[PDB]
């Protein structure tokens, strides 16, 4: 479903953002 995909993308984006922050150190 389109809605399901959108929700998944949002969650995936958050995890990716966090990983970048850690690697920043």
């Amino acid at each position: 479903g389109i809605g399901d995909i959108l929700k998944n993308l949002a969650k995936a984006a958050g995890k990716a953002a966090l990983h970048a922050v850690g690697e920043s150190l």
